[PDB]
């Protein structure tokens, strides 16, 4: 009763957003990449920078919503690849070119708010899902091993965007496998296991969505 999409080729390497508020763009490109692999049998790194620069409804390096990024890729008729529109860590003018186009989107669906059952179904039936969490605690930041649970985590304080790449159980502890964008150096090779079915720990199911392809 588990899945790990890193084993299935749905997940690109861990990235480092640096000192830009673009976690949302990495979340979005990660969910898009998964769907590229689901639909086509192959994926590639997609461009966070395209999103930071071209999604005007978001705040570039000052934050943004994944749903807005998916809406943008749909309306735009594409998103460039990372290699075609590479990541520079700051907002620049929108320089999207359809010649670099690597993925398309025909909408998105939002998981019902606070429902981890629905989220589990979504991860099983779609693949990697974009989620948002309270990552503000010192204990999240210094995570290294095991299943992260902190009683101080605030589910109404969503301040960081990440990506659910699977679920399972470790040492009796149900978990979400979370891909972050703080470099491979952070956590466990850029990954964190977060508590699953512990009353929506850190608001994991409060802002969950995936792109349609
Ligand atoms: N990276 C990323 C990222 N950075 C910010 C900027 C805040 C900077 N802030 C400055 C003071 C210290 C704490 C961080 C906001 C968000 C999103 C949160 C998750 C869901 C809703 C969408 C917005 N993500």
């Amino acid at each position: 009763d588990s899945v790990d999409y890193r084993k299935k080729g749905y997940v690109t390497p861990v990235k480092n957003q640096g000192q830009c508020g673009s976690c949302w763009a990495f979340s979005s490109v990660g969910a898009l990449e998964g769907q590229l692999k689901k639909k086509t049998g192959k994926l590639l790194n997609l461009s966070p920078q395209n999103l930071v620069d071209c999604v005007s409804e978001n705040d570039g390096c000052g934050g943004g919503y994944m749903t807005n990024a998916f809406q943008y890729v749909q309306k735009n008729r594409g998103i460039d690849s990372e290699d075609a529109y590479p990541y520079v860590g700051q907002e620049e003018s929108c320089m999207y070119n359809p010649t670099g186009k690597a993925a398309k989107c025909r909408g998105y669906r939002e998981i019902p708010e606070g429902n981890e059952k629905a989220l589990k179904r979504a991860v099983a039936r779609v693949g990697p899902v974009s989620v948002a969490i309270d990552a503000s605690l010192t204990s999240f930041q210094f995570y290294s091993k095991g299943v992260y649970y902190d009683e101080s985590c605030n589910s109404d304080n969503l301040n960081h965007a990440v990506l659910a790449v699977g679920y399972g159980i470790q040492k009796g502890n149900k978990h979400w496998i979370i891909k972050n964008s703080w470099g491979e150096n952070w956590g466990n090779k850029g990954y964190i296991l977060m508590a699953r079915n512990k009353n929506n720990a850190c608001g994991i199911a409060n802002l969950a969505s995936f792109p349609k392809m």
